[PDB]
């Protein structure tokens, strides 16, 4: 017992130039450096699973952001683990997991029953944000377990919007097989097709059309 304290107060001083700049805690760097043994070591010496950092990250986050598989497990068998833990911005683990295209997590995430309809502070759920960086794994996978499918953002842009403007063609095919309203246009009256059009997204009209 001595030896776990002493340890982990020693390690905790060598990492805290790193924690001052970042304002991660042990069990964040644990996350970011996918270290699993690490983890369970200082969870079981009571780490907080929702502590923030700097931007609003907890560790869960950073797994997420690391794809620390090892560590995202451990932290989802956490029952004090918040799996709706929102960042400054207002994203979530599960946004995290579409934008950033992390494998295996967009599945755990749901079947863990995180909120799969949460949005960011701009209005972007999940869906929308793997909409558009064309992450058409998360596509599928958010919809086949009912994401809202013409939910709306801040601007009104839906994620088939989304996926028109940034060019995601796999993924704007996958909302289409799946009846997402093409019809619904964004706060400036523009269709998809019009913002796909407007950047010589020929192939999402077609698409579209
Ligand atoms: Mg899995």
């Amino acid at each position: 017992t001595a030896q776990v304290i002493s340890d982990l107060l020693a390690q905790g001083a060598e990492l805290n130039a790193t924690m001052d700049k970042t304002g991660e805690t042990s069990l964040h760097l644990a996350a970011r450096f996918a270290r699993a043994d690490a983890a369970k070591r200082l969870l079981d010496a009571g780490a907080d699973a929702n502590s923030q950092d700097n931007t609003g990250r907890t560790p869960l986050h950073a797994a997420v952001a690391a794809d620390a598989m090892g560590v995202f497990q451990i932290l989802l068998r956490n029952r004090a683990t918040n799996l709706n833990a929102r960042m400054h911005d207002g994203t979530t683990p599960l946004i995290l997991a579409a934008r950033l295209a992390i494998e295996g997590m967009v599945e755990d995430l749901i079947t863990a029953d995180a909120d799969i309809n949460a949005a960011d502070n701009s209005g972007k759920t999940a869906l929308h944000w793997a909409a558009a960086v064309n992450n058409t794994e998360a596509v599928n996978i958010l919809l086949m377990h009912h994401a809202n499918r013409d939910a709306q953002d801040d601007k009104d842009e839906t994620p088939l919007f989304l996926a028109a403007r940034e060019g995601s063609y796999e993924a704007s095919k996958a909302l289409l097989d799946n009846f997402a309203n093409r019809e619904i246009t964004d706060h400036m009256d523009r269709l998809p097709r019009d913002v796909a059009s407007e950047r010589l997204h020929h192939d999402i009209v077609r698409l579209l059309d």
